[PDB]
DNA sequence: GCGCGCTGAGGAGGTTTC
DNA sequence: TCTGTAAAGCGCA
DNA sequence: GCGCTTTACAGAGAAA
DNA sequence: CCTCCTCAGCGCGCT
């Protein structure tokens, strides 16, 4: 990877991996993981790659095909993992999760009954400010996307053919992040929390959507899995949606 | 040559955030 | 994540 | 006062 | 995202 590639990595991961500490009989099992629908197969290699390390595994959950890369070897772990998200912390509510993970891990605990009682605080760590301002938010970002944003275009009303165009993006327990990336990116849409914790960020205007696809093209890195290909199908839709069309410029790539 | 302490790849059950 | 629905804003004819 | 455009709000599940 | 369990199996220190 890049300096930069792997601060898109914890991006990723930290939108859709996760770090457990689980009990594996007497004895403990420690890794870090991203599940993925199988149609990232071709993206967890290039993460293997990339990382160097990990062990990928197929499952169905019956009709649901999903892929994993999962790291539990603590040397790969000490000498590979924490190092990157050391440098490159992630930036929600999550990092408790890492703290908790390396703390644990570094301390040497290898049994149930010494590792501490832990439960995420909701509390946030950064605000606006903070994210915005480390140099690779950007990149981190694109990770981010490539893990939970979404491109999408559908009719406005069932009838007539009026096609809408939007990029959406939500996490639990986040108005911060969110917030913090909708100033990035100069959206105005109102954010809003849902039934659950859950911050919703969604636009749909000429302008908003002309925003993602230059943040994109001068992003630091580059989408490299499914959520590629949903922008590049986006991207193309765009193009018969008029609105859209005369109005912004787009594509060769992410 | 074996029993012990501990480990991780392999395999899979159970919730819920996107 | 992905796709709406019900309801506004904004000209302008 | 009607066409075109953005927006607040939010419900299923597949993909976490 | 989150959690647990089985089982080769590896290095040790003994019988
Ligand atoms: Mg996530
Ligand atoms: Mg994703």
């Amino acid at each position: 990877g890049s300096d930069l590639t792997y601060a898109y990595l914890v991006g990723l991961f930290e939108g859709d991996g996760y770090f457990s500490i689980t009990k594996k009989g007497k004895y403990l099992t420690y890794e870090l993981g991203i599940e993925l629908s199988i149609k990232d197969v071709q993206l967890i290699y290039k993460i293997k790659k990339i990382l160097g390390i990990g062990i990928v595994s197929f499952r169905k959950r019956n009709e649901i095909e999903m892929v994993a890369l999962r790291i539990r070897d603590k040397n790969h772990l000490k000498s590979f993992i924490l190092p990157i998200f050391e440098k490159y912390p992630m930036f929600s509510n999550k990092q408790y999760d890492y703290l908790r993970f390396r703390n644990a891990l570094l301390s040497g605990i290898i049994s149930l009954e010494d590792l501490p009682d832990y439960t995420r605080s909701d509390e946030p760590l950064n605000s606006i400010e903070s994210i915005i301002n480390t140099s690779y938010f950007s990149a981190w970002l694109v990770g981010f996307i490539e893990a939970e944003g979404c491109f999408s275009v559908y009719k406005l009303n069932k009838d007539d053919d009026y096609l809408i165009a939007s990029f959406d993006i939500a996490q639990r327990d986040g108005d911060i992040l969110i917030s913090a990336i909708r100033k990035y990116l100069s959206f105005t849409t109102k954010v809003y929390l849902d039934k659950t914790n859950c911050s919703k960020l969604k636009v749909t205007s000429v302008r908003s959507v002309e925003n993602i696809i230059k943040f994109l093209q001068n992003a630091p890195v580059k989408l490299l899995g499914n959520k590629k290909l949903q922008y590049l199908l986006w991207l193309k839709q765009l193009r018969k949606i008029s609105r859209y069309s005369e109005k912004i410029k787009i594509p060769s790539n992410y």
